[PDB]
């Protein structure tokens, strides 16, 4: 039963590489890990700082999230990301991503003790 904590690392970070370099890079890494098991996730975000810098952002800019809840924080500088999204052809098993990478502002929200992301709000 995973912790929120640990299903947001899972679910979003990827410091192993700089960049998506593939077209492919989405299907590889929402099948590794577990983001295809039952379902299609349709959307996906990767986020390829360390673990430290994202952790850093529940010290950053406090913002609204997009459900009207206060505990999200905007990143000061843009980071890494690869946006994986569903294309309109996808249907489960055979779950096909486009992907997109860009660098852009990330918006996290943090709870707990340490003070750690647990939900990928947006990116700006
Ligand atoms: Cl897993
Ligand atoms: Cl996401
Ligand atoms: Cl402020
Ligand atoms: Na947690």
């Amino acid at each position: 039963k995973e912790t929120a904590a640990a299903k947001f690392e899972r679910q979003h970070m990827d410091s192993s590489t700089s960049a998506a370099s593939s077209s492919n890079y989405c299907n590889q890494m929402m099948k590794s890990r577990n983001l295809t098991k039952d379902r299609c996730k349709p959307v996906n975000t990767f986020v390829h700082e360390s673990l430290a810098d994202v952790q850093a952002v529940c010290s950053q800019k406090n913002v609204a999230c997009k459900n009207g809840q206060t505990n999200c924080y905007q990143s000061y500088s843009t980071m890494s990301i690869t946006d994986c999204r569903e294309t309109g052809s996808s249907k489960y098993p055979n779950c096909a991503y486009k992907t997109t990478q860009a660098n852009k502002h990330i918006i996290v929200a943090c709870e707990g003790n340490p003070y750690v992301p647990v939900h990928f709000d947006a990116s700006v």
